[PDB]
DNA sequence: CTAATCTAATCTT
DNA sequence: AAGATTAGATTAG
């Protein structure tokens, strides 16, 4: 029940070109930078690690 | 490159309520048959699993 | 209407 | 965590 915001999207972007491999340290602050669950977040960093390497 | 003629449809329907879910042997076989990728017959299938089931 | 793509998610080893 | 694959949304013929 959730389609991102561009803004999360930028926002995990970035995150993306800094470390693409954040762990559960860095998962939970981008959790929170955006309220999306962490669950939902590392998806979107294992799909995007296999679709743009 | 697209255009699939009626014909290929037409075994392809045919194949459709044959097998709903083709493994990737299943759409390997069906893609000797029509003369499309499977990769083009895994989008068929499911491009029309969400558009027509029963 | 239909092919193709991009995303969110699940499951397997 | 990767790999494949599903559904779903959408971009286009």
């Amino acid at each position: 029940r959730t389609a991102v915001t561009g803004s999360q999207t930028a926002l995990l972007l970035r995150a993306f070109e800094k470390d693409r491999f954040p762990g559960i340290a860095a998962r939970e602050e981008l959790a929170r930078e955006t309220g999306l669950p962490e669950s939902r977040i590392q998806i979107w960093f294992q799909n995007r690690r296999a679709r743009h390497p």
